[PDB]
């Protein structure tokens, strides 16, 4: 059933036309995409368990290694990192943009207290359902508050883009990143 999970994935990808949005002054990132065929149904795809774990996030520039769940709930976004409903599922493909987020500025656990320190070049390397996806990061950016940035595919690329968020009402810059696929040898 990961061999299955896997490609429920990608069938989900391909109904799905990904989108987000960077709201103004809004603590998390806005998921913005839609579908072509709702009956995949986004809970039970990537589904590792009963608590809504999809996937795992490691970016060794900063020792990251962390959880990633299903949505961006704020309690899962305590449990570890929140898959933006609305974008891609991190299995790759063309044309593909995936999305997660995480928090900064907590003392309870660093989450991606850290991601400013990402630069291009570094590795992102998702762990879900037995394969193990490396993206490069090839762009980091300041998004202030009073800023809206859409975050669209863009062409056939299979992008993973990161992005921080905040609790509610803490308004102040996010970091946001992008990495695309690359393919180290086995
Ligand atoms: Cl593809
Ligand atoms: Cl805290």
């Amino acid at each position: 059933d990961a061999k299955t999970q896997v490609e429920q994935a990608h069938a989900y990808n391909d109904a799905l036309s990904a989108g987000a949005v960077l709201e103004a002054n809004n603590h998390v990132p806005t998921g913005a995409g839609s579908s072509k065929d709702s009956s995949l149904q986004y809970a039970n795809i990537l589904k590792a368990n009963n608590e809504g774990l999809m996937a795992r996030l490691k970016i060794p520039s900063i020792s990251l290694d962390l959880p990633v769940y299903h949505g961006t709930a704020d309690d899962t976004l305590l449990k570890g990192l929140g898959h933006l409903e609305g974008t891609s599922l991190p299995v790759g493909g063309e044309g593909t943009r995936s999305v997660i987020t995480g928090h900064r500025g907590l003392a309870e656990a660093t989450m991606f207290t850290n991601l400013d320190k990402v630069k291009t070049g570094d590795s992102l390397i998702v762990e879900v359902f037995g394969e193990v996806l490396t993206y490069r990061v090839t762009s980091t950016k300041v998004v202030e508050p009073e800023e809206t940035e859409a975050l669209r595919v863009e062409e056939g690329k299979d992008l993973l883009t990161l992005v921080t968020c905040t609790p509610l009402g803490i308004n102040t810059h996010r970091i946001l990143l992008t990495g695309e696929r690359i393919y180290p040898t086995p």
